[PDB]
């Protein structure tokens, strides 16, 4: 057996009346007793429709402007007794009780009043009581009881009335939908009252409690490594980002893909300029700034590392051109991310059957950064170069004579460029463009010998910036040797003069910001 | 907005300082309404109760379902008592007001974690106590609610006080509603996993719901002009956000992080290990046969200089010879499973260091990664791979590797799963000597471990996390005179990066696993 149950007694009580008519028509027609509250009742009693009222049922008003209704044992009584019991059916019969084989409710729209702007005294107001007493009631009572907490199942439920009821099985599955629903609400709830209605005084940057739930996108074929299973979630009450992303081509999106994308994405908007990202399996291939096209930038950062650009993530924060489009096609490329596609740039990727082109939000200002650690969780507020010596207004000048605009622009590239490299990083650029890289080391020195290396004949005459403080004066002899004629870091080591010392020995424009971008 | 209390209702699991709390309320004069066993515990101390089916006048049916779903209790928790109309409407039905309102909730995580069957469980659900919690909680403005008995001296601080204020009684309804979110997350998660899974059953479920409480605010986060914050998951099993600081100035964002990359390469190994790590980086991995201090020693080895400043974990005991070595080297964080007696005392000999005590892990696990919009869950790479046994390895080339080689293979293997890719690691004698970390370009990776090295990459074997794509990298390691050599295999490539170790000499094994880590 199914343990499909009949309809003959539905408890309905929607904040949103939508499809209600619909739903009370079906049921009424198939001979379900409607019990409703006020509003409820009117909607579905206008039609024509019986409908029989909560207050008929516990012979107790509708109290306090609608905040006392169906907290009553003969609204519960109906809900929470488990028929599988021989006692519970006679508990019922005893009291002259009969229960509810449906219940439909959704709740006072909290989120929304809160997302209007409305007082603290309407956000109060919209806290459901009654409602998530009867959605908990019944979704614990799924034995017996079918709960409907969303209009989208309402032809779902005229299916299981023609079908003699739910089964058992879809009882259970609608059981776990209301108290998701719940948790979301109360989730809502928990964090408005933590922001708004009890801040901690003197207010902190972030809360006391966090909370936050997410639903599955989709399953993923594996996580990071072919052995892991893995899956990607979407915050349906977050600004779009990556998770959100429109895929117009081409095959399943991987574990890395997401991460990369990510990457790129936040690399590309990092600059003000039109700017292509190019990103394989976290680390930077290239990345470039342009004052001509974006098909120029996409070149530009392209020629960094062409070799590791194969099989990378490109993302741009302008529309991809059709003249872009035309040179990604020849070059294999996992992801193109993009705000948007020209006339015709579509057809051009989509020559090359797995290349995933997506279409994703602008990213928004400020937000905060969720790093899990064992047993916890750490947040910070997103690094987004907006620290006061990000503004090259605010360098200091150590030695040297004043960057020319030119030179400036490539300091300003460079340095912000260097957030998205893992530390310790050197980032040597020219013209807008990465030319080479030093990445994720323990030791600085390796970080700019590497940069040297991978940036070869391209070095001499470029500038070079240090995501932290040069600890020793190598770091920056090894660049300085190299051709670099400026230089930007952090500054505020005990060292400093040393370093500026040794860039003064070889003529080197240095610039000492008092901001620094650590990443791991 | 101070009320005086004169009316209070309590039904709590946790029954931790409820007699000297009703005590308190009845020396006042205030009455308890109560019922179950926190009625009993307080009625045993001689202290009056009035039952709630005194109140209600209905009948104890469907094993006490309902007992608290009444108007008589409602009304007098919902009322908002700065309206005329609700003080009046109250006066015209009979039903008196709470003023405070005193439930915990049996966690319903922790239901679940005592292994109770899907019946039970579905028993365990509370319906009245959340109501009653949640009715008070909008109700602020009016009523006091309490779901933490370490409020209790609060409540009666408040009481001799006349009343909680308005700003207290709004602190407490949000602390009600977070204990309210954290019960329905936990009932909600158990029934996506026990009670209505998928079919076919998914690895990963269609919601997933985690809330955090706030252990500590940091100075700053990665860097300082970041602000940031650590949180702790109280139904998780303790890890480092949970970790015993027994000694040195407060932890900054970048040691919990650095702290937590060095405690999972430490486990990564059954043997004796250490692990030192500087900005997510490994300086030095090692394991011993020996000692905890003989695996730290040979950690420290490989990269001495940028292991100064750095962040030792050990996956064993901490002995005082181990503890002595560590106070001659600048070290901001030393974390282990426990530390030997006089350990601590010569440690707490530099006054900066921070000594903490953690948790040994636990296998398995979900791994969240967040990305703009949402999120990326996946099982921890626990190294448990078919390919990470080494009988299910593949002698491409070479002689078979002698027991001591394989050893070391087998350590540079699961060494390289916490090294960042493109990771290479040249080990010898259950230490790395050269690590060659986050590069886009495995040649790079390939170099950079064999220049670290130094002159202990001869004789010496290799791991590569992913394949060579190229002979290059390889031909780079068996130049050097790396003798051993192992990587995942799985290009199409392959023969020509074997036949590359096969015209050196060089024993190269194909594991068909790979640890790509970011
Ligand atoms: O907090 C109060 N919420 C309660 C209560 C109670 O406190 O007893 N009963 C029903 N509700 C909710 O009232 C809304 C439906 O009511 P109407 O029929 O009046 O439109 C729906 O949103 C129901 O959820
Ligand atoms: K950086
Ligand atoms: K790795």
């Amino acid at each position: 057996d199914d343990g499909r149950r009949p309809i003959r007694r539905a408890l309905i009580s929607v904040y949103d009346k939508t499809g209600l008519v619909d739903l009370a028509q079906g049921l009424s027609a198939a001979g379900v007793e409607i019990i409703s509250t006020g509003s409820t009742a009117k909607t579905i009693a206008d039609t024509g429709i019986p409908v029989t009222p909560v207050e008929q049922l516990t012979g107790f008003p509708e109290v306090l402007d609608g905040r006392v209704k169906t907290l009553h044992p003969r609204v519960h009584a109906g809900l929470l007794a488990d028929l599988r019991k021989s006692e519970h059916a006679a508990a019922l019969e005893q009291l002259g009780i009969e229960a509810f084989e449906l219940v439909v409710v959704n709740l006072y729209p909290f989120s929304q009043t809160v997302e209007s702007g409305a007082s603290v005294d309407d956000c109060v107001e919209q806290i459901d009581i009654g409602g998530p007493a009867m959605v908990r009631a019944a979704a614990k009572n799924h034995p017996s009881a079918a709960v409907v907490t969303d209009p989208l199942g309402y032809h779902g439920v005229l299916a299981a009335l023609r079908a003699g009821g739910f089964t058992l099985a879809e009882r259970k599955r609608l059981a776990s939908l209301a108290f998701q629903h719940i948790a979301e609400y109360d989730i809502a709830v928990a964090s408005w009252m933590q922001q708004t209605l009890a801040p901690e005084h003197p207010v902190a940057a972030f809360p006391q409690w966090f909370g936050r739930s997410w639903r599955r996108v989709a399953m993923l074929r594996y996580g990071e490594n072919p052995h892991q299973q893995a899956a990607l979630y979407g915050d349906p009450t977050a600004w779009p980002g990556l998770a959100q992303a429109e895929q117009l081509h081409g095959k399943d999106m991987s574990y890395n893909n997401f991460t990369d994308a990510d990457a790129a994405w936040r690399a590309a908007f990092d600059h003000e300029q039109t700017c292509v990202a190019i990103i394989k399996h976290a680390n930077p291939c290239g990345i470039a700034i342009s004052s001509v096209s974006v098909a120029d930038a996409h070149r530009k950062a392209h020629e960094c590392d062409p070799l590791s650009a194969y099989g990378g993530v490109i993302a741009a924060n302008t529309e991809v051109s059709v003249e872009m489009a035309e040179y990604v096609s020849t070059i294999f490329t996992e992801v193109i991310v993009a705000p948007g596609y020209a006339p015709g740039a579509l057809d051009v990727l989509a020559r090359k059957k797995n290349i995933r082109v997506l279409v994703a939000a602008e990213p928004l200002a400020g937000g905060s950064e969720l790093r899990p650690i064992s047993g916890g969780l750490l947040i910070q507020q997103s690094d987004q170069l907006d620290a006061h010596g990000d503004n090259p207004a605010n360098w200091t000048l150590a030695t040297g004579s004043p960057a020319d605009p030119a030179t400036l622009t490539d300091l300003v590239f460079a340095w912000r460029a260097c957030r998205a490299v893992k530390s310790n990083a050197i980032v040597i650029a020219a013209d807008g463009a990465t030319v080479g890289v030093g990445m994720g080391q323990v030791n600085r020195v390796d970080a700019a010998r590497l940069a040297v290396e991978r940036g070869g004949e391209r070095v001499r005459g470029a500038v070079a910036a240090s995501d932290a403080f040069f600890p020793f004066p190598d770091g920056l002899e090894t660049l300085a040797a190299a051709g670099v004629t400026a230089v930007v870091h952090p500054g505020g080591s005990v060292r400093d003069e040393e370093v500026t010392e040794a860039a003064a020995k070889a003529g080197v424009t240095l610039y000492l910001t008092g901001a620094r971008h650590f990443a791991h």
